[PDB]
């Protein structure tokens, strides 16, 4: 458990937060990430906060839950590192993104496993009761598996439920529709420049129906996400007994 267990092979991202890279393991060769973190001008509370956070992440462990491996003190730099999984395929936003340049949907195929997956992220994590399903906190390894990063555990809230946007498990929902339909649309289904216009759309509760490549099926229950009353949405457990989704959407080993 020290920084000279591993090597590191190079840098993925920079904050920010800090840093993190892609690594591998000297005992056996297994290749894994980890987040750097840069103590030195924390006050004690803050280090005390930091500490309890990471005690979370060394609970969670769930094959759609981008799993903790390892957390490294190097007390000469004051850096922390957090060793994880690596994820190759990156997050959501960036599969969004490139979906927008090269002008290509993504398969209904694969909607279809994010909605899976995470649906079992959700319900994993209500049950422990956190993370928020945003793109930029949706990870995808090297098998189809597609996993919820630590995120939340200036910009426009463009998943902000209707009931929040004022003073509860199905404003996830909602928020999980929000994400899927911009899987599907290549953008959120409400847009605007001003988060009061934002406001003003998301009362009024109507957006685009996804491309018309994507069945009824999964138009009707992203539909269904985005209904105005909370308790219109339909449950984990409603989400998961529909129909279009089989046992090849779930994660793998
Ligand atoms: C800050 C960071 O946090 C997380 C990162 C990962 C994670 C990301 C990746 C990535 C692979 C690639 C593709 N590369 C081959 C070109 C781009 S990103 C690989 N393994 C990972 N474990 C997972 C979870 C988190 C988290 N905060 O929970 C992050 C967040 C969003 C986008 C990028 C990053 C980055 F780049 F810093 F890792």
């Amino acid at each position: 458990s020290r920084a000279e267990d591993y090597e590191v092979l190079y840098t993925i991202g920079t904050g920010s937060y800090g840093r993190c890279q892609k690594i591998r393991r000297k005992s056996d060769g297994k290749i894994l990430v980890w987040k750097e973190l840069d103590y030195g001008s924390m006050t004690e509370a803050e280090k005390q906060m930091l500490v309890s956070e990471v005690n979370l992440l060394r609970e969670l462990k769930h094959p759609n839950i981008v799993r903790y491996y390892d957390r490294i003190i190097d007390r000469t730099n004051t850096t922390l590192y957090i060793v994880m999984e690596y994820c190759e395929g990156g997050d959501l936003a960036s599969v969004i993104t490139k979906g927008t340049k090269e002008r290509q949907y993504l398969d209904e195929e694969f909607v279809l496993r994010v909605m899976t997956q995470l649906t079992l992220a959700l319900k994993e994590c209500h049950r422990r009761s956190h993370r928020d399903l945003k793109p930029a906190n949706v990870f995808l390894d090297g098998k189809q598996n597609v996993k919820l990063g630590d995120f939340g555990l200036v910009g426009t809230p463009y998943y902000m439920s209707p009931e929040q946007m004022n003073r509860n498990e199905k404003s996830d929902i909602w928020s999980l529709g929000c994400l899927l339909y911009e899987l599907c649309a290549l953008m959120p289904p409400f847009t605007a420049f001003s988060q009061k216009e934002l406001a003003g759309k998301i009362r009024e509760g109507k957006f685009r129906r996804i491309p018309y490549r994507y069945s009824d099926e999964l138009n009707e229950i992203i539909t269904r996400m985005l209904n105005l009353k909370d308790y219109h949405r339909p449950s984990v457990e409603e989400i998961l007994e529909n129909p279009l989704i089989l046992e090849h959407h779930h994660h793998h080993h």
